């Protein structure tokens, strides 16, 4: 009669970081505040070690990430585009380019992230 | 005193094409049926010729479309992402993400579409 989204409990400071990361993101700054709240409770945590490759350009890609701790470097076709520290969203562009990753993301140090899948996202967007 | 949504009369064949098109859409799959029916009745027909530009990335989005006949070609910042045939919904991103058109959409052949405007569309998602 309607499918249940999963809830992942977080520290207040974490929920704040996420909200701010979305509001700082060009594609998503305008979402409902009620929608953002829901996204925050759905994001689950994932950790990567340094010289780990999170996203490979060209790949198919659902997941969207917010960085909590650490630092990554974004490269396309060989070129550094930038680095990203906590408070930044990445992985959003896949959907806008036909679910294909548009750049590769490598970890420069250990990182702690939050993630959310295509599917959760879509249910939310219809509320 | 509540607002009256418009009604555009349609061939049962067309009412089904639309319904299917909605269910095929990642986001709209999610709607209750009562609502998918309301949306079907608020769609109005529009045609474009070969080599027409329906949607321009960056512009403001007010309508959402379903294709009935024809083939259309999606592009972003100058790169063929995909093509779309009958039965497929489009122009739903800008509305849901409350952003500016995320891709350009050009016709490859003469097309016949149905359109619902932001107004009716949102009004419907609220019951
Ligand atoms: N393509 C691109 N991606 C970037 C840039 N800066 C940060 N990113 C992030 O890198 C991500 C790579 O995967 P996505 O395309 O899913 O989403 C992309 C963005 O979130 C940039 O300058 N170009
Ligand atoms: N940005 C983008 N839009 C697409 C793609 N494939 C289909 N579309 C549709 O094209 C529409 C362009 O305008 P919208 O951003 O409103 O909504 C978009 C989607 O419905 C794609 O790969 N990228």
């Amino acid at each position: 009669s309607h499918v249940t989204l999963p809830f992942y409990p977080k520290s207040p400071q974490s929920k704040d970081l996420i909200k701010e990361a979305i509001l700082d993101n060009d594609f998503m700054k305008n979402l409902e505040l009620s929608q953002i709240q829901e996204i925050v409770d759905c994001m689950y945590p994932v950790e990567y070690g340094k010289d780990s490759c999170i996203i490979k350009e060209g790949d198919v890609g659902s997941l969207v990430y917010v960085m909590e701790d650490g630092k990554v470097e974004v490269t396309k076709e060989g070129v550094k585009l930038c680095t990203m520290g906590p408070g930044k969203v990445f992985g959003e562009l896949a959907i806008l380019y036909n679910c294909t990753r548009t750049a590769t993301v490598k970890t420069l140090v250990n990182v702690k992230l939050w993630a959310i899948d295509r599917q959760c996202f879509q249910t939310i967007m219809m509320r």
